[PDB]
């Protein structure tokens, strides 16, 4: 995944559970690039313990070998509807109890799955990262509670990757604007596009008055990637997306432009991006990008991608 | 509305209806910055006619005189407020089919509204202020449809203000990330704390169980406030506050040394506003601000803001 002018850009994919990383691996997958944890929390009648959690993180580290994994702390909400949980009812529920948030108020959450990656990554390259951040106190706290849980398992003798690498999911507006003081603390940014733009274009998808409104590739959105990109970067750091839009050919060139160092999607999607970047300028790309993100409409900006990709 | 250093700094009162004009004006009202028109709308079992709100805002107007007035277009939304819209049931509604678009996709209420708010321009200066805008089509479309009634209310022979000028409530992140672009279009910024606090920490006011996440006062919305003033300015324009922040005497000083050049309130605030704008030196507030927005939480900010004091 290197392009012609020599640019590398790690192509990963997205899995839900073990057996998805067969398919991943089947496919040249380059690793992992966002492990959906929900699995483990959704249809029990209590929360996955954290032996069955380690033994499923240990699980996926040992199936991927050389490659890392980037586990997905819980990110669920009030949607998914969990009965054991007792949830709220919420006026709107794509913007309140969810995510980080509950972890971080229901601390048996947040000890049990991070002592289980902790002591997975053992057995594996392991990254943690964490969704809905929207602060950098959320970052700090979560920081000492991660190694009051890497101290309490030194304690007791188990061995975990000292080094492990902790990264935030820039998928709210609030993180994107206060992107480099966020990269000054964690090691990895991972956008997850779908919920940056809905929350950027207050959009909610599955409103069908309004999903004609849903437009990743709008100035606004792609230009609030492109200073998370440049944050990470001023850093010494790397950003990666997840969402959707990375599995998406119409962006690949767009996004390789723009300085984008991961790629993670469907593992089924992932040749066709190789492809493209094997066969891309990188420096070229990146004029496009800078050329493409100072247009004021949609529009435009796409005019000009599809000329580029005209060639 | 001057500082001891000779920044001037429009300062003016929001108000629901004609009678809410009178207690501005005791409270050194310098003017209306915005004009909720959700009054006519509300409590009614059809459109208010181009005709009622052309007297609401001939009453308004008149009732300033030589002041400006900034009448916000409507800004309906809700579970369900009005049968008579015909809502639909939505699982966000504070993210789905809200006002600026409800407008949009039931074209009658354009018509209606920016024929009265033209008509009306001729007794006043009246400027017009969009909310919840998130995109530059959105706006270039509705420019077209300014100047379709313009030029359609002209052969039909009422006059109204040619020099009528234009702006945007920016409530949204995209508004605020695209802020130069649409300074391109506009005239002038209004900013709706109310919402794009909530639009950018992603966090629902009337949600109990994260209310204490709601923070105005935090380095992301406030840094993308910054972003729309000095987009505002570097296309020699201006913005303003029309959020409830305007009205706190705990984030006036900052605001002034943002740069921002107009604040908008309930008028009771006006006063103490009034006071610190003309006893702080609007330089020495940009050196504050410089050094406050840089700052990683919100509780150093708020250390930095509360340290000038």
């Amino acid at each position: 995944a290197i392009t012609l002018d020599g640019h590398q850009v790690e192509v990963c994919a997205n899995i839900g559970t073990v057996r998805d990383v067969e398919g991943a691996e089947r496919n040249g997958a380059e690793g992992v690039g966002l492990y959906r944890t929900e699995f483990l929390f959704m249809d029990r009648d209590a929360l996955p313990t954290e032996e069955e959690q380690f033994a499923a993180y240990k699980a996926v580290a040992e199936a991927c070998g050389s490659q890392a994994v980037i586990v997905r702390t819980m990110d669920i909400g009030g949607d998914k509807e969990l009965p054991y949980m007792n949830f709220p009812k919420e006026e709107n529920p794509f913007l309140g109890w969810r995510a980080i948030r509950i972890a971080m108020d229901r601390r048996e959450i947040l000890r049990d799955q991070l002592r289980a990656i902790l002591r997975a990554s053992a057995f594996g390259k392991l990254r943690i990262m964490f969704p809905m951040i929207i602060s950098v106190e959320e970052v700090r706290a979560l920081r000492k509670e991660i190694e009051i849980y890497k101290q309490e398992l030194r304690d007791e003798g188990k061995a975990f990757d000292e080094s492990i690498e902790i990264g935030v999911m820039v998928e709210t507006p609030a993180a994107a604007t206060i992107a480099r003081h966020l990269a000054k603390e964690v090691d990895f940014f991972s956008i997850g596009t779908n919920d940056l733009t809905q929350y950027t274009l207050a959009v909610d998808r599955g409103n069908d008055m309004i999903s004609h409104l849903y437009q990743p590739m709008s100035p606004s959105v792609l230009n609030l990637i492109k200073q998370v990109i440049d944050a990470s970067h001023a850093e010494g750091k790397w950003t990666g997306m997840c969402g959707e839009l990375a599995g998406d050919e119409r962006a690949t060139l767009l996004l390789l432009g723009m300085g984008l160092d991961e790629f993670s999607m469907s593992a089924i999607s992932i040749p066709r991006i190789k492809k493209i970047i094997r066969n891309t300028n990188f420096e070229d790309a990146k004029v496009l990008a800078e050329q493409a993100l100072a247009q004021p409409t949609t529009d435009e900006l796409m005019t000009l991608v599809n000329k580029f990709i005209e060639e």
